[PDB]
């Protein structure tokens, strides 16, 4: 599209699901993690946060880590609630779009995420009418299952290799410029949506 595109790799954060850093911060202060900002910066993740993203630690360990940094007992589900408040919604017109794109492309998800967040979006964002997450994607490639994260070159190679697809026939939509620049090196074509951009214009005749 015109470019012999057969496959789409779709990012999750921003591109599909709206995010809210401030709300997450506030909810974390509320439960008594007053210095949440010192320790957390999704723009440049560190420590346990980076670790969970590559699946180097379990959710249980993530929660102890959080408990330890807070110096205070706070229940698993209270921790999960604050962490999950980062995630907002996938607008249903994006789900419609993914469903429509199935007619012409094989569609994959490639996402830096973690087990807590993933379970939340599978439960709360993807279900729609009769559909679930499996309905939208041939496969979902998640950093914490792959033990790698964007923008490592190795992740884009692991995906095209695992999927049996040709990078030059693949189009990647990710709101991170660095992610896209690295994918381009492998010959993947890319588009970098702005925050809140409805990128369905990419598909118009
Ligand atoms: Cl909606
Ligand atoms: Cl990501
Ligand atoms: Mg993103």
């Amino acid at each position: 599209f015109s470019k012999g595109i057969k496959n789409l790799l779709i990012d999750l954060g921003g591109v599909l699901i709206n995010l809210d850093r401030e709300r997450c911060i506030e909810n974390f202060k509320k439960i008594g993690f007053q210095n949440i900002e010192e320790k957390f910066c999704t723009h440049q993740l560190d420590g346990i946060f980076l670790q969970q993203e590559k699946g180097l630690i379990t959710p249980a360990e993530f929660r102890d880590g959080i408990r330890e940094m807070m110096g205070k007992m706070v229940s698993d589900k209270q921790i999960d609630a604050a962490w999950n408040s980062f995630l907002v919604d996938i607008p249903t017109y994006k789900l419609d779009l993914l469903l429509k794109l199935r007619e012409k492309y094989v569609v994959y998800l490639l996402s830096n995420t973690n087990d807590i967040h993933w379970k939340w979006v599978c439960k709360n964002a993807f279900p729609y009418r009769t559909f679930k997450v499996e309905d939208y994607f041939e496969k979902t490639y998640l950093s914490y299952e792959m033990k790698m994260a964007k923008p490592e070159p190795e992740i884009f190679k692991a995906v095209t290799e695992d999927a049996g697809i040709d990078p030059k026939e693949t189009f990647f939509i990710d709101d991170s410029e660095i992610n896209c620049k690295v994918a381009q090196e492998l010959g993947i074509s890319t588009y970098t949506p702005k925050a809140g951009e409805d990128w369905s214009h990419l598909f118009r005749k």
